[PDB]
């Protein structure tokens, strides 16, 4: 084996194509999730794609014992790849505690696990909403990494609470090994923050998506349910922006980009053993919404119908991404384009309409 | 009874001069602590100064099901302070994780509990080390509470991400109730970030101090140790700084100022009931290093010995404070001197010596 790895999450969006990656690297992958916004057959997908699988572990982030129970069964993994988290913006602002409870509590109980069975390498699924509102500062966009934080919203403080307590715990190891006068111990201890901005599309086979529970909130996935004849017509969230338009602006990368981001970022802790630090996983294109309804209706062959409504409560004007960083240090970039992630994102639904509670056509 | 109230920690320093002072407003008090750094002797000390008993109960912050238990048992305490927490900054850079389970998770068990069982009101003890080096600012010095955050070491960190949890979650209670046009509810959850500064001192009884376990490491008190002969000498942490002798620059403030600084908090609150807002805890004087060696040396009569030691790590140049928002807003004011804090320091070290472990001399 090329390695082990502990996936967190790993039966979700970004997961499943990152397991999917992981696995054909050759790496030896582990999947823990309690299966709350995902369903468990993205694995069988995966086999049957890669002719690798996967061992599953259902279990709680917020079950430090749980944790325990992996690692004593799995001594090798070395490194762990956190997912598991709560991700939706608004609905943070109705519950937070349950999203400190799951995104800082569940990282806390990892860590802690971590230490204590000798893990030494984690990478943080963190996102953009870190940046909070980017056009305070002269000069910030496209937005670096050195820009300072400041969400707007409880999910981009548990976000950013974590990365605060990522640099701690693993620069402490760092240190610690250095006073004993061990600077082997101390290389051993990495952190990789990757700054997530807008994923899209789905694999290109069509028989691995985004399958989540309850109703989707995204752009794309809404544009899917129109075009699938779910929706009647997709809300515009505000028309009067100060885009060419008038929609806002946001960095959309493909799922496939995204994920290989992870094995270029793990590969990065694994050589250089730089300790900690963050990466922007963007392509540094900024679409608006109505470019982005425009790409998906030439994907689908029809133009979908759209109502202007007024602004959506904390959404800031541009997101785009300064993926600079990642580019040369990492030696990563986006392959995959825009249109190109609306074209697999419409095989996949336009032939899985209701995700993994179904058995996919007739393929291969 | 003129209100009830949780106080975690309690047992501790600022947590037993602020039950002390709960009491004898006329309060009902439940004192909560797992008594790491601290001894249930303060209590009974309490019971000798104000004739009034708080009710104790010895429990983990991290334990959510002991939260639960006390409020249960007392439905009709309605708000708590809360002191419970790992303080060392040092020690943080070495341990993190337990101050990030402590500190973090703890508040959170508390936030769960607290909306479990109806609880609005909190008053978090926040330190003034989230500010961290306030010279990077033009005009930052002295220190609003609008200054931007941004600590140097785990244990700000750590209170950083408490202020955050404790704004998203009280307002989601609020903005919950406004939308469900319920204006009544949403005015009741209301929370205190007290940003406290240096403390110093003890009560003027004479009976009543501050006795932690192991070794010292504030100023003031290895002073007090120097000056009754455990220590040799003072190490002074650099001399080079930018002030006028050379020594770096604090904000020392008195344990009674600063315990009735959270009565006037929690009024503030039951009162206007403005959600979620933050207060310096200071006196504005700042004072250098060799001021208070021979601030505490004229308190004890003679001149104690000191040597000067390179910077230590992490240590900023200013931390005065800029406490007109808490004289105005709150109508609070530091009434006690510096001078007057080493006083009653040196009387409650040269009478207890060693602690709450020993009963102290005839006094009345
Ligand atoms: N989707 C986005 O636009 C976006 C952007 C930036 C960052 N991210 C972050 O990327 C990560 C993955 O996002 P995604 O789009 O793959 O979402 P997702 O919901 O598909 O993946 C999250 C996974 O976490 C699991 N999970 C949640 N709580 C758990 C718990 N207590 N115990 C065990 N498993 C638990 C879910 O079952 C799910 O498989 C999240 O951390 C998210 O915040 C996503
Ligand atoms: N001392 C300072 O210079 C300073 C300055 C700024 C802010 N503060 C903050 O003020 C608060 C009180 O500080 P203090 O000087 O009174 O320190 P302290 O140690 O006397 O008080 C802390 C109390 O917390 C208790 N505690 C710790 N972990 C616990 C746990 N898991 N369960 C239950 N109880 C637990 C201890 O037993 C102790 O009584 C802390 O939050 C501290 O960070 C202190
Ligand atoms: O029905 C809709 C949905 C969205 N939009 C707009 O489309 C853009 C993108 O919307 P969405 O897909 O919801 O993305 P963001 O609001 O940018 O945030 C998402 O992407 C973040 C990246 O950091 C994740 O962290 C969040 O969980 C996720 O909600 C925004 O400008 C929206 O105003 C509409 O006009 N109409
Ligand atoms: O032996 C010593 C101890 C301290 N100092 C100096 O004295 C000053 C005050 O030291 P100390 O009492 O340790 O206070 P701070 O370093 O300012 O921090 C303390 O006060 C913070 C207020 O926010 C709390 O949060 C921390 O837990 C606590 O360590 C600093 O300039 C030190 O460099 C010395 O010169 N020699």
């Amino acid at each position: 084996p090329s390695g082990s790895v502990l996936v967190t999450g790993g039966t979700g969006y970004i997961g499943s194509f990152t397991t999917l990656a992981l696995l054909e690297a050759g790496y030896k992958v582990v999947v823990a999730d309690n299966l709350y916004n995902s369903s468990a057959e993205a694995l069988n997908r995966i086999e049957l794609i890669s002719g690798k699988k996967a061992e599953f572990a259902q279990l709680d982030v917020t079950d430090e014992a749980a944790f325990d129970k992996v690692f004593e069964a799995h001594p090798d993994i070395d490194s762990v790849i956190h997912f598991a988290a709560l991700k939706a913006v608004g609905e943070s602002g109705e519950k937070p505690l349950d999203y400190y409870h799951v995104n800082v509590y569940g990282t806390i109980c990892l860590l802690r696990s971590m230490v204590r069975h000798n893990v030494t390498n984690i990478v943080f699924s963190s996102s953009a909403t870190v940046y909070g509102d980017a056009t305070r500062f002269p000069d910030m966009i496209p937005i670096p990494e050195h820009c300072p934080l400041g969400p707007t919203n409880p999910y981009g403080n548990t976000k950013f609470a974590i990365e605060l307590a990522i640099t701690d715990v693993i620069n402490a190891q760092r240190n610690n090994a250095k006073k004993a006068g061990n600077e082997t111990e101390a290389a051993k201890w990495n952190g990789a923050l990757l700054r997530y901005f807008n994923p899209a599309g789905a694999h290109p086979s069509g028989i691995m998506g985004e399958d989540p529970q309850g109703v989707p909130y995204n752009l794309l996935p809404l544009l899917a349910q129109v075009a699938t004849g779910k929706r009647e017509k997709l809300l515009v969230f505000g028309d009067d922006y100060a885009s060419h338009d008038g929609t806002a602006i946001r960095d959309y990368i493909h799922i496939l980009d995204l994920a290989d981001g992870h094995l270029k970022a793990l590969n990065y802790l694994r050589a250089n053993n730089p300790g900690v630090r963050a990466w922007n996983l963007g392509t540094g294109r900024g679409s608006t919404v109505y470019e982005m309804i425009r790409a998906f209706s030439k994907a689908v062959g029809r133009d979908l119908p759209y109502e202007v409504a007024p602004r959506r409560a904390g959404d800031v004007l541009n997101l785009t991404s300064n993926p600079t960083r990642a580019n040369t240090e990492l030696g990563w970039k986006a392959q995959r384009t825009l249109e190109q992630a609306c074209e697999d994102l419409w095989l996949w639904t336009k032939n899985n309409p209701q995700g993994y509670r179904q058995q996919p056509p007739a393929e291969l």
